[PDB]
């Protein structure tokens, strides 16, 4: 509705920096409203479902499964970690880690998992390969939440995320089981309250993924609609603001209000 694109424009302003929206039929793939919507932004953590997403067709073609035990050392673990911190002896499972690259958004288990596919290339040939020739993953936890002006790497656009998640979730390149465990992934997210969430009515579906990184950065990923079952995909990113996290989660979750209301 035009009236989301006031809040959007609205944002940036406010925020002083870009920001890239997209709404889109989860059904039809029509775009509804979009902003920016062919401009890079940094993913940060919004990439993490896309490697469960590889992850999960690794599974389905035999590859991978998901009772599969990682072991792990101190020597792993990267900054902001909550889960794998706790898991040094004994290791975690396969699925174990996407759900807490996921619902978490843990940095270790996003580079676990990463390792197991060969990489950030594997990840972006995994991409490349189901159509969608924009996104990129480039570098590992830490260093892809950098955020520098102008850099191409570990960057989406709000429409190429928005369309590589529609095929995730409702295309043939998962199994039903599959994208429903993606799906369950991100329903169950648990760091993502302030934005969308704080907005979502009473008795809606979302499953989410947010990011967070350098130089103001901050983004969501999600599928959401009315009576617990998702039908629209809104994807929301922001790079270089000077405002608080505080600042960009109410923007982002202004924007939510207004798809809501206008819905
Ligand atoms: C909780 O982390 N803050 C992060 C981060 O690593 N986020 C991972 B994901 O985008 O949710 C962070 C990275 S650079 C920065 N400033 N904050
Ligand atoms: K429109
Ligand atoms: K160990």
């Amino acid at each position: 509705h035009p009236e989301t694109l006031v809040k959007v424009k609205d944002a940036e302003d406010q925020l002083g920096a870009r920001v890239g929206y997209i709404e889109l039929d989860l059904n039809s793939g029509k775009i509804l409203e979009s902003f920016r919507p062919e401009e890079r932004f940094p993913m940060m953590s919004t990439f993490k479902v896309l490697l469960c997403g590889a992850v999960l067709s690794r599974v389905d073609a035999g590859q991978e499964q998901l009772g599969r035990r990682i072991h792990y050392s101190q020597n792993d673990l990267v900054e902001y970690s909550p889960v794998t911190e706790k898991h040094l002896t004994d290791g975690m499972t396969v699925r174990e880690l996407c759900s807490a690259a996921i619902t978490m958004s843990d940095n270790t288990a996003a580079n676990l998992l990463l390792t197991t596919i060969g990489g950030p290339k594997e990840l972006t040939a995994f991409l490349h390969n189901m159509g969608d020739h924009v996104t990129r993953l480039d570098r590992w936890e830490p260093e892809l939440n950098e955020a520098i002006p102008n850099d191409e790497r570990d960057t989406t656009t709000p429409a190429a995320m928005a369309t590589t998640l529609r095929k995730l979730l409702t295309g043939e390149l998962l199994t039903l089981a599959s994208r429903q465990q993606l799906i369950d992934w991100m329903e169950a997210d648990k760091v993502a309250g302030p934005l969308l969430r704080s907005a979502l009515p009473a008795g809606w579906f979302i499953a989410d993924k947010s990011g967070a990184g350098e130089r103001g950065s901050r983004g969501i990923i999600a599928a959401l609609g009315p009576d617990g079952k998702p039908s629209r995909i809104v994807v929301i990113y922001t790079t270089g603001s000077q405002a608080t996290m505080d600042e960009r989660n109410r923007q982002i979750a202004e924007i939510g209000a207004s798809l809501i209301k206008h819905w």
